């Protein structure tokens, strides 16, 4: 029993993290077969940050402009290309500890696992979601771009996220491993601003479930409500709306512990009316949103990866 | 900027992780040179629970006993020693990703990683502090057990915990990687409660310190305290007693800062005296206690790990 913020093992992804150097900007890459990836941004100066024309930044550089660095064992670069918002810089040599993988576009309330690294070395790992508002709320320092979020689903690592930026409320900003910006930012140093966030309903009900499974009741009743009832409590404090998808998703977790989906609703309608009155859940006296279904399932059975 | 709980990257410990088996029982194993090290009740039987004499099981048993396996590649065993509580496998092959490594029995309110493993498979890792009971808040299930806890230091895996058994409150047991127990528990299936645990103070000021140099004040005031009426206050709401060898180790993060230790001891003092009254520290709502002084310079400022 017990029951954690649990990140995924980082083996498989530390072997691939390099340090990627142009002019006075280091940043992390991406190293899988023979090419490395990482954002396009490295190739910014100080002056350019205001409004970069990348395309004009980029036929200005040569393949030897970019120092990449495995460890203590320089990689050459033979060839690059810009996609999206991602550089990938083709070496020479392909990576021998590059592991089964996929690149992924994660959906809003989906977790990873972020890889901090700095100058090519991951520092630590901690799981996040992608808020509603497609930022998320990492820890990063300057240095930290190109570090990558990450799941692993047997042997196989799906690559979700790769770090580009730090919004002035303290949240990040990044894209998946093809460039594509989650949500409205842009790699430019202009006025962007994170969006109003809300709380993932359907993650605090995989929570609470997590919370029965572990022994904690306390905040069960024996009310229900309906789908149309609960969104209108959940509208009101600011939560997503339940889709009947949701419910579904939900359908193990109901199914284990014997809690239908919608008296699990009427559960969280009373925490949010009434608060948890000095008492607390799993630890924590909010209520929490970063675990899906999925995770709670795969930490309270047991799932392993080879 | 940002503050989560980060765990070490668990490559150089995903390595050395094995699966051993004998008779009807399977756990983990550390593999480190030509030496597997697991908890010594891998060799009790569903009837020796109660009360074993390992000394008596273990010269009944023989090496090929012993199942290790590691990946899809078993291990022959060629002696067996027991040391304390801790089972230690000679096999015929050195783990050739063994990495530096020390061995560290460590101290309650210490902090360290674990990768919580089944059938010789890391599932996750993820951020333990040792209770000043000596329990660790884990999450654990049936066939964890030889899980181990960590540190990284440069390129140095400290492992400080393995894993044995979990207690009725549903916190968990374990020994140093020596065999030792934490607190005063014995690998017996017989009738043990945690004790008292209380909140680890040093860490809780060392937490506040994160959130200052992250952005949060509010909760910061003009008064100070001493020591003594400090630790008058932390006795009553069950905090451990800071000595003032706690308030030097709070010299670097206080002097970033630029908040005395006595200061943020009054404001402390506050938070305890009247809630938080529905305010958040670095998105708790409740005093963490989980992250070290160093805990936090390392997140805070960058440090990394070849
Ligand atoms: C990569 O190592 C680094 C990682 C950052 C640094 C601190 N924490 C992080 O996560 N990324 C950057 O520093 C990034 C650089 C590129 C270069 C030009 C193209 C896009 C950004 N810069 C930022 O993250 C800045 N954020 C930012 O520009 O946000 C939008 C914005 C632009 C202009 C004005 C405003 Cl008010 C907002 C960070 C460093 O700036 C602040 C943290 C101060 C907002
Ligand atoms: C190893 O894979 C396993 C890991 C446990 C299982 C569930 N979560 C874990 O962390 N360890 C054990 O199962 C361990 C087995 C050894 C075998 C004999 C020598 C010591 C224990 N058993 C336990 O962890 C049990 N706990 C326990 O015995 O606590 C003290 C105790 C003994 C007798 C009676 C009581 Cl009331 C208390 C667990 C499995 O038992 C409970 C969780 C039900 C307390």
């Amino acid at each position: 029993s017990g029951f954690r913020k649990m990140a995924f093992p980082s083996g498989k992804v530390e072997g691939c993290m390099v340090q990627v150097t142009c002019g006075t900007t280091t940043l992390n890459g991406l190293w899988l077969d023979d090419v490395v990836y990482c954002p396009r941004h490295v190739i910014c100066t100080s002056e350019d940050m205001l409004n970069p024309n990348y395309e004009d930044l980029l036929i200005r550089k040569s393949n030897h402009n970019f120092l990449v660095q495995a460890g203590n064992v320089q990689l050459r670069v033979i060839g690059h290309s810009m996609q999206n918002c991602v550089l990938k810089l083709k070496v020479d040599t392909a990576n021998p500890k590059t592991p089964k993988y996929k690149f992924v576009r994660i959906q809003p309330g989906q977790t990873f696992s972020v890889l901090a690294c700095y100058n090519g070395s991951p520092s630590g790992v901690y799981q996040c979601a992608m808020r509603p508002n497609f930022t998320i709320k990492g820890s990063f320092l300057n240095g930290s771009c190109g570090s990558v979020g990450f799941n692993i689903d047997y042997d196989c690592v799906s690559f979700c996220y790769m770090h580009h930026m730090e919004l002035p409320t303290g949240v990040h900003a990044g894209t998946d491993l093809a460039g594509n910006f989650y949500g409205p930012f842009v790699d430019r140093q202009t006025a962007q601003a994170a969006g109003t966030d809300t709380t993932i309903t359907v993650n605090v009900l995989a929570w609470l479930y997590a919370a029965v499974i572990n022994g904690d009741r306390w905040f069960l009743n024996r009310f229900t409500t309906t789908l149309n009832d609960f969104n209108l409590v959940a509208m009101k404090y600011n939560y997503e709306p339940l889709t009947q998808d949701h419910v579904d998703i939900l359908g193990p977790l109901s199914a284990q512990t014997g809690i239908a989906v919608l008296d699990m609703c009427a559960s969280l309608k009373e925490l949010l009316q009434n608060g948890m009155n000095g008492r607390t859940i799993l630890g924590s006296a909010l209520l929490e949103d970063e675990f899906t279904p999925f995770d709670v399932v795969r930490q309270c059975s047991g799932v392993t990866f080879q």
